[PDB]
């Protein structure tokens, strides 16, 4: 393949998926190698510690480690991973970027790629009265149970609820009313970050537990169709890119991920220090349950597919960071 994995060294669970998934947005890659961490302190950047380990992901021969990463943002509870979504990494991680990048020239590189925008709405039928509110986001939460696919759970997504007897809207000045409540999207961004809720709380022992039931995902998604409007120059026809994968339970459970990191539908499995070519049928159908499936999806929007996997050299990569890591490299030849 010539692409290199990430050690085990613990329970970091999806951590390793989604490092790699983050690695292959060569965008982002190459803005975060821009960070000015020259002064930063080694052990308790974040900033710092994930230029680390893409830097290694590029060059090493070996698998890489992440030691000094989980450190940096201080998950070192026993529950640590065990009580978290992956989106509450992703924002963890994303937000440390985002800040460290403000004034420079690569200032709003996170928002470009990731943040798009909606609008929740309250409208009441026989008054003259609605609520609109207008917010951002960086990733879409999808409900999985009693849906085929993809195209069902945005259908769902977007669905007016009725608010009748009993189930009125409270409207203030007018009182009690019958009205109908929705959402729809504004914009979606260039990479689309979609987590399917299949963690989900059970009645019978006040807890939450998997679902395993089937749902198919497809290579190419046609999105026009959820927008408000439409653009003839920009239609939102997205791309598979990641497929984000776990099997089993809490007494023995794995995490993988499937990429095809330039977009062209070649395939590889990361599985921690092992990377090995796959099929298509084993990222994509494989992945569907109906026990090895899918909790998350990456998508990448077809006008933007090149500037996103924009290639990198070793030439995108500061001298200063370079010395820097060289310097701990030499101290690491203690055995
Ligand atoms: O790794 C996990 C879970 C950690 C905990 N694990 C079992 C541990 C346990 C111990 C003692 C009692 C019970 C359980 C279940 C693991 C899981 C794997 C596969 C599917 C769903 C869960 N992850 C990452 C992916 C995850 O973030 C996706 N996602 C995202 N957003 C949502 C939003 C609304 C509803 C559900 C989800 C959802 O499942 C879930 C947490």
């Amino acid at each position: 393949t010539g692409y290199v994995g990430l050690k085990n060294q613990g329970a970091t669970c999806y951590m390793n998926s989604l490092l790699q998934t983050l690695f292959f947005t060569n965008q982002l890659r190459k803005a975060v190698y821009m960070m000015p961490t020259e002064g930063d302190d080694s052990s308790k950047s974040v900033p710092l510690a994930l230029q680390r380990v893409f830097y290694e992901l590029q060059h090493s021969d070996k698998p890489v480690g992440t030691k000094k990463l989980t450190k940096s943002f201080g998950w070192e509870t026993l529950d640590s991973f065990m009580q978290h979504d992956v989106q509450e990494l992703c924002r963890v991680l994303l937000d440390n970027v985002e800040n460290k990048m403000k004034g420079t020239c690569v200032e709003g590189t996170i928002p470009k790629l990731f943040r798009g925008k909606m609008v929740s709405y309250i409208q009441c039928k026989e008054v003259d009265y609605r609520s609109d509110r207008r917010e951002d986001y960086y990733d879409i939460q999808l409900s999985i149970k009693g849906k085929k696919n993809i195209f069902e759970s945005f259908v769902d997504y977007v669905a007016v609820e009725q608010l009748d007897g009993d189930n009125k809207y409270d409207a203030g000045e007018h009182g009690l009313q019958e009205a109908e409540k929705g959402v729809k999207f504004l914009t979606l961004p260039p990479v689309l970050h979609l987590q399917l809720m299949r963690f989900m709380y059970d009645p019978q022992t006040d807890q939450n537990i998997k679902i395993n039931d089937r749902f198919e995902f497809p290579e190419q998604l046609p999105l026009d169709e959820f927008l408000q409007k439409t653009d003839p120059k920009d239609p939102a026809n997205y791309i598979l890119h990641a497929v984000l994968v776990h099997s089993g339970d809490n007494h023995g459970g794995h995490y993988v991920v499937y990429l095809n990191p330039k977009g062209d539908g070649k395939w590889c499995k990361f599985d921690d220090d092992v990377v090995s070519r796959c099929t298509k049928e084993e990222a994509i159908e494989h992945n569907y349950g109906g026990c090895t499936n899918a909790y998350m999806l990456v998508y990448i929007r077809e006008s933007k597919l090149s500037e996103v996997l924009q290639a990198v050299t070793d030439h995108d990569i500061p001298q200063q960071l370079v010395e820097r890591l060289q310097e701990e490299k030499r101290i690491e030849a203690q055995k």
